[PDB]
């Protein structure tokens, strides 16, 4: 039930709100995140129904998430540990 049903998206969403992005720019990253959510969820359903056996459709998606983050400029990776 969380905004989306994919941990990656939820995790990223919580992160954005953490950056506190205004609604407008948050609709941009939230909306796109959703679009990617329709394709990402359609993916979780892909790998579930057995449509992509190598997860490429996940690849393109991930590359679309990566880009999404490189687009808003909210990537990073050296978190948690420090």
């Amino acid at each position: 039930g969380e905004e989306f049903r994919m941990e990656k998206l939820n995790q990223l969403w919580e992160k954005a709100q953490r950056l506190h992005l205004p609604p407008v720019r948050l609709a941009e990253l939230h909306a796109d995140l959703k679009i990617q959510e329709r394709d990402e969820l359609a993916w979780k359903k892909l790998k579930l129904d057995g449509l992509d056996e190598d997860g490429e459709k996940e690849a393109r998606l991930i590359r679309n998430l990566n880009v999404i983050l490189a687009k808003y400029g909210l990537d990073g990776k050296k978190d948690a540990r420090q």
